[PDB]
């Protein structure tokens, strides 16, 4: 069997990943215990705020680590707010340092992957 699709658009801002935010607890120093959830927020190419309900799966997150591999992340992005949304994921292995990756269409939006690494000071 097969089938096929359609839908048109246009007039709305040009939805920009690059100027999309992306915040949260999880870029920080220290983080939670067990899993973490950052937030998503959609710019235009105006640097605008889309406070707007884009689609169900528009947005996608890519975890895995520098130093380990094999690592089967499930994460799954579901629409919280009319205009945010909700990163969660699950691990049940050491957890040292892992490498977010936020792609769009193959665009990225933030300045991933984020390499975090080191107890704040290392140097000295």
């Amino acid at each position: 069997g097969s089938s096929g699709s359609s839908g048109e658009t246009g007039g709305e801002r040009q939805l920009s990943p690059e100027k999309s935010e992306i915040w949260g607890p999880g870029l920080k120093a220290d983080v939670v215990l067990p899993a973490r959830y950052f937030y998503i927020q959609a710019v235009d190419t105006s640097g605008n705020k889309f406070t707007s309900s884009p689609g169900e799966k528009v947005f996608q997150v890519k975890v895995s680590a520098p130093e380990e591999q094999f690592t089967r992340v499930g994460v799954q992005v579901l629409d919280r707010k009319d205009g945010s949304f909700i990163v969660r994921y699950r691990m049940y292995a050491s957890y040292k340092n892992l490498k977010v990756e936020i792609k769009f269409q193959g665009q990225h939006v933030a300045k991933s992957p984020y390499i975090l690494k080191g107890s704040g000071p290392s140097s000295g």
